[PDB]
């Protein structure tokens, strides 16, 4: 092999298709167990087979779509669509679209530049202390590059146009935007098709179809004043409690006893709820509408105020030694909140590494709280467990 | 705000120190418990403050040496030196150096390319299936672009010529490379001077440095037939077992008997010993000489097959439902593994997704393996609880 060959230098766009999973996740099928929502059962937890980068690339639009409430507080709606058949996914938003002009620097309009180029974004400044979940410039034009057609179309009555672009064949052709008078109610819809060669996948399948569902729960649950529709349909969650029961309002313990779930709206950046687990630590999580799937400082925040507490309780009837360990063994906990200018370990965002003291918030639970917390079944099993 | 400083584009290299978690990890302070090589105790476990971004541009580079022996089966050491009063890092290797050359596309010298310039690499075509940790044509960029000075030495007889170049202010500045007439014993060596003003702290304090100091008795264990020295003095560990005996040859369990440690060498490319935990799951794992500290499907893959075969032998003494997950509470796991082409959700490749089909290999381990692993007391912690 020569030198040339050996030694090579890929192009950002080259790399993102030759090395996806920083970017992505992976492109081969994972089986495990999750929650999904399912046509038949609703939300379940159960084995799912799915390829993770398709998953994100929704996730991508989607969070970008309640992003938007950040921009406009009026923003009411998002509404997301799956149809299978064709391979279309539409996920539309109204409060303020994006302004339909020519960018004075970059010589491009606006939305083709933050759709069609790499490193592009309105969340570079971090002395706006955000609470976005986009933060890095990337995730939509991820998206176009694993979509087979990508469009856009976006109205902004400030600027009086509307503007409509698609790319097709992974973000490498394109054609002139279509731009008109618009003097109506703003709205941005994000209409694509997965390219789904890119992930050894022949259609979208229910497993896909299911967590893609459940996402639109999430955002129905961890989105304030944002309602939901899937498929032309209103989500009926209203609120994190309301979204909570759709895991545990009908659950019993081991001994068949409900299982008793404990709530504080600490303040409007921090929402928790609390049960048993009887499965070992876990935890359901969200920074910003994203779903921190494995984990973040934020959980271990709110995990070590309960479990500190949990232990005094439990050292009161304890007269041997018992680990910080095993009380997160048994606890289930659920948290929704806003963390300003988040840092995460990779563009999945899984992970969300910002230290506490950077919050910009505090979620000091109150003690009526931790008095609650200490009848959820926690500490008795951790005392049963030491009389072994 | 006008929309010219709303919508911004950045560079590759400013998204890099605007961004810098998803290639480096966090540039902030962080503390945990974990594994650190301490001058006074050795090998201890203990609460460590440091910055993740710190740790990993150092590893980037003890990694890339480690892969040099991948490049040349012939390679015996690697020689690490630290010195924090200066503030000088040096890492060298022996076996091939890197071709002192023009590229003919580049129209730069090779080292220059692959140490100057992003997204450069032997590491692209994956129809070689290599075993090295490299993958993405990053890792030593970063640590230049994270440092104030950088130098890169190489020497390879086989082009008869020596190349040494220095970077400067974070790869901003640098100047002509010498090259000179070699024809010795090939070598390459990175000396770099980290930028600690990127990451908030004035020296190489004591933590750091026993955290890289714990890397290079890893890579003494992981890097089969090379030799590692630090600071001029070889490490005593020769082999997987001998560097799993830092961790677990002086403990005692709970009850004050020495823990049962018990080993497979699978094959060449997988290596596992397993005890007791009685702390929760634990695992020490490494893929090419990467430490793989979130842990991945090569740890699920070991886990699995004792989780399976432990079950079995709960089963024949439950004459009640015992659970996987109470199994892998009670175990702690290390392997050293060769992947092939592995891939990981982040350029700090603390989990690895790669599915095991793709491993390139099996780990079956022997009914020999399963049985000493049932008389290591896991199974008598899970029946001890059966009880209750
Ligand atoms: C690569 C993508 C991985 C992923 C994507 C996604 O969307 O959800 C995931 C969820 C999940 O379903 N949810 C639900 C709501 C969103 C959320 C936020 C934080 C944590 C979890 C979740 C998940 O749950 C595992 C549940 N355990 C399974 C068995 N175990 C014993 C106990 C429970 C594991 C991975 C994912
Ligand atoms: C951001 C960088 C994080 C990191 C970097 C690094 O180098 O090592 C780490 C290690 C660690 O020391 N080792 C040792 C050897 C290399 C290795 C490979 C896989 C897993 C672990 C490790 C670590 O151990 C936690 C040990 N538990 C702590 C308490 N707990 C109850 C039980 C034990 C946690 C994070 C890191
Ligand atoms: N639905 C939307 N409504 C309004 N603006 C949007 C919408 N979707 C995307 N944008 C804009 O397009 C930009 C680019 O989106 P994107 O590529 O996802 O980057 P990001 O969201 O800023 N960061 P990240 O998602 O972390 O890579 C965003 O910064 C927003 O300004
Ligand atoms: N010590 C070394 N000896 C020989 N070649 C080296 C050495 N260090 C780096 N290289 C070469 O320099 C290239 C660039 O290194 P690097 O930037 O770390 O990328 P990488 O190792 O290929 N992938 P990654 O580390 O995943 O970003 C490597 O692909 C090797 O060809
Ligand atoms: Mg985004
Ligand atoms: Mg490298």
């Amino acid at each position: 092999a020569s030198v040339e060959r050996v030694y090579q230098k890929k192009t950002q766009l080259e790399h993102i298709l030759l090395r996806p999973d920083t970017y992505i996740g992976s492109v081969e099928p994972l089986t495990q167990f999750m929650w999904v929502y399912d046509e038949d059962v609703g939300m379940n937890c159960r084995e799912v087979t799915f390829v993770p980068g398709l998953y994100k690339i929704f996730d991508e639009i989607l969070v970008n779509a309640a992003d938007n409430k950040q921009r406009d507080k009026n923003m009411t709606c998002i509404k997301v669509s799956i149809d299978p058949e064709s391979n279309i996914i539409s996920i539309w938003n109204n409060g303020k679209g994006i302004p339909v002009v020519e960018h004075k620097v970059e010589k491009v309009y606006v939305p083709a530049l933050i759709f069609g180029q790499l490193l592009t974004s309105s969340n570079y400044d971090d002395d706006e202390k955000k609470v976005t979940g986009g933060r890095n410039g990337y995730g939509a034009k991820l998206c176009n590059i694993f979509s087979t057609k990508f469009t856009v179309e976006t109205a902004c009555k400030e600027y009086k146009h509307s503007f409509k672009q698609t790319w097709m064949n992974n973000m490498m052709k394109t054609s002139e935007a279509k731009i008109k008078h618009f003097d109506g109610e703003d709205y941005t819809c994000i209409t694509f098709q997965p390219d789904l060669s890119k992930f050894k996948m022949e259609k979208l399948d229910k497993d896909i179809v299911a967590l893609m569902t459940r996402r639109a729960y999430d955002l129905a649950g961890s989105c304030r004043g944002v309602k939901v529709m899937f498929n032309g349909k209103k989500l009926p969650v209203n609120g994190f409690r309301s979204y909570v029961d759709l895991y545990v309002k009908d659950k019993l313990d081991e001994t068949g006893v409900a299982l008793k779930v404990i709530h504080e709206l600490a303040n409007e950046r921090w929402d928790v709820c609390l049960t048993l687990s009887e499965k070992g630590f876990q935890q359901i999580s969200f920074v910003n509408s994203i779903a921190t799937t494995k984990g973040g400082r934020h959980v271990d925040y709110v995990v070590d105020q309960v479990v500190g507490k949990l232990i005094e309780v439990v050292k009161k009837k304890n007269k041997v030694s018992v680990k910080p360990f095993q009380v997160k063994n048994h606890i289930w906990v659920f948290i929704n909140c806003l963390i300003e200018n988040p840092t995460f370990d990779s563009q999945t965002k899984e992970n969300m590494t910002l230290q506490p003291k950077s919050f910009g918030s505090k979620c000091q639970l109150s003690e009526k709280f931790f008095k609650a917390a200490s009848n959820c079944g926690i500490v008795e099993s951790i005392l049963n467990w030491v009389k072994f």
